[PDB]
């Protein structure tokens, strides 16, 4: 086929899916006006970087496969390596390093929501009989699926034995960045206050210099996870989110009931698309929330609800928050992200995280294939957070610049 101009491809998809007929034109001018882009100024320092991060992306980036569609309609090549070799300055697509820095934003909108559920097959699609309004916070987490994104920040192996970018120097300051030095500072213990070999149950996850990942019993090639850097990274991401939710509630005069959807896990937490590391990184995610909620007050966040379905994550959550006594109420549930009771909707600002792909249009796939595509079919977010339909997201009056101090307090400046 032939390339379609991107705005027309997008409108075609809306008309072929039925989504254009689901919200009326007075309701969507309101929702589109609520869009905000909270950008960490350390990584997105000016308007041109922010708009680049919002537009220089693919249309669909499939969760399981390496499949997808560009914004002009054409499929991804089946050349391997194509995305790892995108250069800084490419006309249409973000560089790997630009995908790391581009993920340090959050796009929010007070969008309409017509149903809850739909993903996966066991989660039945339940309509709200009158549509409600949820403040939906889209953010991309660390991804370990391939080896040119966050894998290059938090792991040391035989192949890439040294960490790279100065834009992320600070995450590693005071900690090793070379594989052989790390093997020796660990000694023959497996853990340390700052690093840890990865155990897959009992054996090690290790990587041959040829390039392959294999389970091993030998420390010799066992890869090392830079846990203190990953924790510091989560601290920057969570503190940006809490500041933006808090600010959103402040400006609406209600306190938020925040659904803290799990962001980094699932397919993003499988090294080499095979070796699951959820059980290792999930506690550091929760400790970031614990530290920030114990040290800061968020007068406009009433409760945070963690949808947690796995037993290990369940007990991890219970152990990490047994001791938590900070002022924001915190609990876990098995409730769908977009499901609120009607007493919750009167009382609070309903608020939910959209676990987003930084390298695809908000909404991503068009079926019920993921938590994001679910939100994308149950809400107006494709109308509210895609620059094709809502150019206000490129307008600098809708950007909020954010500064994260050394104490992890966040300063928000409008323009």
């Amino acid at each position: 086929m032939k390339a379609i101009p991107p705005k027309i491809w997008f409108e075609t998809q809306l008309k072929g899916s039925g989504l254009d007929k689901k919200f009326q034109i007075d309701e969507l001018i309101e929702t589109q006006s609520s869009v905000r882009v909270f950008a960490n100024k350390k990584y997105l320092p000016d308007t041109e970087t922010i708009n680049e991060a919002l537009t220089k992306v693919t249309a669909v980036n499939v969760s399981g496969d390496k499949s997808g569609y560009f914004q002009n309609g054409l499929p991804f090549p089946n050349e391997a390596g194509y995305f790892e070799k995108i250069p800084v300055g490419h006309p249409e697509l973000l560089s790997p390093i630009e995908r790391l820095t581009g993920s340090k934003k959050i796009v929010s909108s007070h969008s309409l929501v017509t149903a809850s559920g739909g993903y996966p097959l066991t989660n039945p699609l339940l309509p709200y009989r009158k549509p409600i309004r949820v403040s939906i916070f889209s953010l991309a987490g660390p991804s370990f699926e391939n080896n040119y994104l966050h894998y290059r920040l938090f792991l040391l192996d035989s192949v890439q034995k040294i960490i790279d970018s100065p834009l992320f120097s600070h995450l590693h300051d005071g900690l090793p960045i070379q594989f052989d030095e790390a093997k020796k500072e660990l000694g023959e213990y497996d853990t340390n206050k700052l690093m840890a070999r990865i155990r897959l149950g009992f054996p090690y996850l290790a990587r041959f210099s040829s390039g392959g990942f294999y389970p091993s019993f030998s420390k010799s090639n066992a890869i090392i996870f830079l846990s203190e850097a990953y924790f510091r990274y989560q601290l920057e991401d969570v503190s940006l989110l809490l500041a933006s939710v808090n600010q959103t509630g402040k400006e609406t005069g209600k306190a938020a009931l925040l659904k803290a959807t799990a962001v980094g896990m699932g397919f993003f937490a499988k090294i080499d698309c095979g070796y699951d590391i959820q059980h290792i990184i999930f506690p550091y995610y929760l400790r970031a929330y614990k530290k920030l909620l114990s040290e800061h007050k968020f007068p406009w966040i009433a409760k945070i609800e963690f949808p947690i379905f796995n037993e290990i994550q369940q007990e991890q959550f219970d152990s990490i928050f047994e001791d938590y006594d900070g002022p924001t109420k915190v609990y876990r549930s098995t409730r769908d992200v977009l499901e609120f009771r009607e007493e919750e909707i009167e009382k609070y600002l309903p608020a939910a995280i959209n676990p987003s792909d930084a390298f695809a249009l908000t909404g991503n796939e068009w079926g019920y294939g993921s938590v994001e595509s679910m939100i994308g079919n149950n809400s107006s977010i494709r109308f509210d957070q895609v620059h094709h339909m809502n150019p206000l997201i490129l307008d600098p009056s809708h950007h909020v610049e954010a500064q994260i101090n050394k104490d992890h307090g966040v300063e928000l400046t409008v323009n």
